[PDB]
């Protein structure tokens, strides 16, 4: 509840923040010029939901038997053996959100995400319907969409889009992106969250792990819901200060995530890469930006680009609609220039 | 179309009639005697459709697109994994009427029988869903009854009833049944046959190997319909003689065939063993009644039902509910006393 600011003591800590304190590596000095920061931080790390977010009600706004489910699945199941109509399967994930595997329509040529519900073991039937009932009218190019479903047993086999050009993280750890390719990938991203936003959807996760290239370029986004969850415990580095803060928190949190993204693009790995979790909230919630390797290395327009991102004021902070007529995002590529880079970290993976 | 006496010529006859005839060893003498009988039968044989029944209509009286099934399967499908709720899985037969397996429910540990249909490959799917709509509501405990079915991609699975007492005709090859034991039998099959009468269907198929055994001496019917066509070219020695005639024909031809089965129950193999298929349809159409055995070892009760199953003239043939009342059914033994022939028949089979 209170300080002592001459001692450093805390008073009245629960059990739990006073035991997670002294393995926080937060100096006493660092717990003086900021008690109320140490205090979110060491809330928010004890709090720890898995917190799966789900997408409701497919018009604008945004105990069940085998009836009602096979109600709900009138319109999204299509009568077809996944086994025939997909090949190269290969299982990429597994956990609480089903099993996940990538495969190849044999017809199409096109490489899909499928991801696999147990319909009786699943809890929430409901919630998992209902998002992609509204998967299936909620379609944007720089997301991954819904494109089909099978019914197999007790199975619901769920398909999305996805693409063989990789995770941006394997492009930035292993080349060096120029400016004008990260403008064309922030460009990319806005887009997508300007279109979530608009549909009333936060992200909350928006980093490299989660933005999908194909191979010519092309530029989709995962993690938003349920279904779009097709990729697979430490610092959550792009999370932004109102959250860590365990403030009420609105949808610019996507584009302090993006800011992050970017600093990542430019260094080749994401901050507090070797710090203690709770150091690193502490650091995110008092300082915000995590201070650069070699700034003068970028263009003045690029570092207004990620102080607008990384702003702490959430009203100076921009909005896609905002960052999408930013200057900066007009130095930007062709999205075929990524092609190369995606080649060689293709080819630099050797694993 | 004409005859001429003397010759013993038919004028006229088609290609294939013609043709027929002379691999019918059917004599000059009985075209003579029967000139009518030999072209009903040539045209009936050379007619040889699979004419496939499906029940239509679950109430009283008795090109489509991925959403339409689901639409239609909304009241059938269960939300289950059939590789889990049976095992012992075993094929029993393949072909234009699904896959066939026999199993038996982990739960319940009862056998039964899994038909296996490919909704996309499959004609008339519409025909099929109706038929299981009907099969739902058409119970009777001396048939088999529709229990469950499931969706396994574009593959829908029924499953029906089933007994582990093998077949009537393994019972009648393998051991001697006294009349009791077969007025017991014959009870059972005509409270089915009431039953499907009532309900519009006829089976036309009745024999042996179609009546199906419990361990206890339960009594069930199969291939009637689509979906209890759950058993695996010959004479057809069970038709009667309107059928064969090419005369229309109502459900007294199961009465027919029942009388036929009486007859295989006492002598241990079907009528005709060793005719040409053209030459037993013939005899079907000018004799009816194939030649008994042994006629004496029968008791005059007994030959009064074989008499009324197996008149010539419909009218006089008896109806199911008619032969419900016949003194021979008052022979009937408990069904428990099928149970030693039943295992004398499954140990006997020793293949």
């Amino acid at each position: 509840v209170g300080f002592d600011a001459v001692t450093g003591e805390f008073t009245g800590m629960p059990e739990q923040w006073a035991r997670l304190l002294q393995t926080s590596n937060i100096t006493k000095l660092e717990q003086k010029k900021n008690p109320q920061a140490v205090l979110d931080v060491l809330k928010f790390y004890d709090s720890n939901t898995v917190k799966q977010k789900y997408l409701s009600f497919t018009p604008p706004e945004k105990k069940m038997t085998d009836e009602e489910i096979m109600e709900k699945l009138r319109t999204i199941v299509s009568i077809g053996d996944p086994k025939k109509k997909y090949t190269r399967y290969e299982k990429i994930g597994q956990g609480a959100s089903g099993t996940v595997f990538t495969a190849t329509d044999v017809a199409l040529g096109q490489e899909v995400a499928i991801k696999q519900i147990n319909l009786q073991k699943q809890p929430k039937k409901e919630l998992i319907i209902n998002e992609i009932l509204v998967m299936k009218e909620l379609k944007n190019p720089n997301i991954v969409n819904f494109l089909d479903s099978y019914l197999v047993g007790d199975e619901l086999f769920v398909v999305m889009e996805y693409l063989a050009g990789g995770s941006l993280t394997d492009v930035v750890t292993e080349t060096c992106m120029d400016e004008a390719q990260i403008a064309a990938v922030c460009r990319e991203c806005l887009q997508a969250l300007e279109f979530l936003h608009a549909n009333q959807v936060i992200h909350r996760n928006i980093k490299s792990d989660n933005v999908l290239l194909g191979m010519e370029g092309s530029v989709k986004l995962t993690d938003f819901g349920f279904c779009a969850q097709i990729t697979p415990v430490g610092t959550p580095y792009w999370m932004a200060p109102e959250v860590v803060t365990r403030k009420a928190y609105g949808p610019k949190v996507d584009i302090w995530s993006l800011g992050i993204m970017a600093i990542e693009m430019v260094e080749g790995e994401p901050p507090y890469l070797n710090e203690n979790p709770l150091r690193a909230l502490y650091l995110i919630a008092t300082n915000g930006t995590p201070e650069l390797q070699n700034p003068e290395k970028l263009s003045p327009i690029f570092r207004d680009f990620l102080n607008r991102c990384l702003e702490m004021d959430v009203e100076k902070r921009g909005s896609a609609k905002e960052l999408l007529q930013h200057p900066f995002l007009k130095l930007a590529k062709p999205l075929s220039s990524l092609t190369p880079l995606i080649m060689a970290a293709k080819e630099a993976m050797k694993s």
